[PDB]
């Protein structure tokens, strides 16, 4: 080791507020030493130094590796007094070899630094649509004699703002989207011209404030469904407004812009009968007529969604109702009560879904009941203990149920790997026993 670290100037130029916050930043030095790069001999630190002048160093401190300047202490400090902080940068070689700069800094007058007319600004929320160069709001600050530069120092890290340093009006820059980010808080600092010129800002609780943009979310994402496509059965003997199934849609907006208003949209029936009804905000669709013997029957109606109650934008499922009676349905026993089985059913039912489903694309399981298993003498009597699940499934691409017996070779097949899934559902050594045809059937 053979160079010391050499300053960039021998003499700094600074300024500070006479009430600065500790950290406040006055200046940056910087040195270099010709020894070889990547070594302690090229390895440039930065110290105050109390020999020539104390008080100055008892106040203001260098950032070791960085060599930016700072207060200490919250200060307070009169007006056209001038500090002389002598900064030494130092190696770390054998022997070290190090170099002094001296910073003469002074202080302001309170009227030479902007005060802006407010400390934070909360302007009006903004369109997340609003076009690119759409107001925002507009800072001002002011000090006597000496015209303003206005900037953002931090927090508009996304590049989303503009600010024109001249009037202090800011600007939409890039596009908006409350879906990735709602709020901002801009910092905003204003320095004099002079001073610009010069290159040093003078950070103070005057000349920075704060600036909070709310983004107002707007209704730019329409409805939609959970299924592009809704599966459900009716019995023939389906009472007047059973429920049949219920369809909801989403939306990434908030509040009222995600709220679904529901209607059905039915290709015309005889005798102007309407099939099915949706309830306009529950989505649940119903029986609306009557299904004696029309087994194999099938409707295909579409479901609509539109958003802020029906006001807003819109979406759209179809719909498959497919008719059925005992003859399309299997039984499933069960050693837990139906209670249990009720009570678990949206998830039960999406299992077998996915078991009937790898052999028969789309295939939807249907639920036409759930009680107490029946037993004994041509099922004259029942049992709480157990559970009797009546089941059929319909295929998409038929639109008619599917076979009771290819229904019972689908489970009865997998049923050990179906009694796994359950296991959850249905606790320990809870499982299907059997699956059997309908009582009624049997001839
Ligand atoms: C302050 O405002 C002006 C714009 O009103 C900026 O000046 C432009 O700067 C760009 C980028 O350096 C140059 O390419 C243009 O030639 C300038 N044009 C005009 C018409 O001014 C200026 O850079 C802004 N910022 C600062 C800190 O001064
Ligand atoms: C969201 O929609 C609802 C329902 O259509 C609106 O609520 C009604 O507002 C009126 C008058 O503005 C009142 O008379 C009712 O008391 C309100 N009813 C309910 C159920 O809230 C609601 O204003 C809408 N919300 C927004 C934020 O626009
Ligand atoms: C710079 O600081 C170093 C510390 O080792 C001294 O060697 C030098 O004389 C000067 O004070
Ligand atoms: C500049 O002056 C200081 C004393 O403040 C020394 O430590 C440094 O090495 C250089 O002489
Ligand atoms: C900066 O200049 C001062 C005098 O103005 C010196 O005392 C100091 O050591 C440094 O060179
Ligand atoms: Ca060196
Ligand atoms: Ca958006
Ligand atoms: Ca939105
Ligand atoms: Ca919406």
């Amino acid at each position: 080791n053979d160079y010391p670290p050499v300053f960039s100037k021998r003499i700094y130029k600074g300024m500070v507020a006479p009430d600065a916050v500790k950290g406040t930043p006055i200046t940056t030095v910087y040195a270099e030493d010709a020894d070889p790069p990547g070594m302690p001999a090229s390895r440039v630190r930065y110290r105050v130094d109390d020999v020539q002048f104390p008080y100055p160093a008892s106040i203001f401190d260098v950032e070791e590796d960085s060599g930016r300047v700072v207060t200490r202490v919250n200060l307070n400090e009169e007006p056209t007094t001038i500090f002389k902080l002598v900064v030494v940068a130092f190696d770390d070689g054998e022997p070290v070899m190090s170099s002094s700069a001296t910073v003469r800094i002074l202080v302001l007058h309170p009227g030479e630094i902007p005060r802006f007319t407010q400390e934070e600004y909360r302007p009006p929320p903004v369109s997340e649509l609003a076009a690119r160069g759409t107001v925002v709001g507009v800072i001002s600050a002011a000090a006597i004699n000496q015209s303003i530069v206005y900037s953002i120092v931090a927090g508009n890290e996304e590049d989303k703002f503009g600010i024109n340093n001249v009037t202090g009006v800011i600007y939409v820059n890039s596009p908006l989207d409350y879906e990735t980010r709602t709020s901002y808080v801009l910092r905003v600092q204003a320095d004099s011209l002079e001073v610009v010129l010069a290159n040093l800002r003078v950070p103070s609780k005057s000349n920075t404030a704060k600036v909070y943009i709310e983004i107002q979310d707007e209704n730019d994402h329409p409805p939609v469904f959970q299924k592009k496509f809704y599966i459900g059965g009716v019995s023939e003997d389906a009472r007047m407004f059973a429920s049949v199934l219920r369809v909801k849609a989403t939306d990434r907006d908030t509040g009222n812009y995600s709220a679904m208003a529901y209607r059905l949209i039915i290709p015309p029936i005889k005798e102007g009968k309407e099939g099915f009804v949706v309830e306009t905000y529950t989505g649940l669709i119903k029986t609306a007529m009557l299904f004696h013997n029309m087994r194999r029957s099938y409707f295909k109606f579409q479901v609509i969604a539109t958003d802020d109650y029906g006001k807003g934008l819109s979406g759209k499922a179809d719909v498959l109702v497919s008719v059925v009676n005992q003859l399309d349905m299997q039984v499933i026993v069960s050693n837990v009560p139906p209670t249990l089985v009720e009570k678990k059913i949206e998830d039960l039912t999406e299992i077998l879904d996915r078991y009937v489903q790898e052999q028969i694309p789309g295939a939807k399981v249907v639920v036409e009941s759930i009680g107490a298993r029946r037993h004994g003498d041509a099922y004259s009597l029942e049992d709480y203990s157990k559970c009797d699940l009546t089941v059929y499934a319909i295929d998409p691409q038929t639109n008619r149920a599917i076979d009771r017996n290819e229904l019972f070779k689908f489970l009865d097949g997998k049923l050990l790997d179906i009694n796994k899934d359950f296991q959850p559902y249905y606790g320990e050594g809870g499982r299907i026993l059997e699956i059997r045809t309908p009582e009624a059937v049997t001839s």
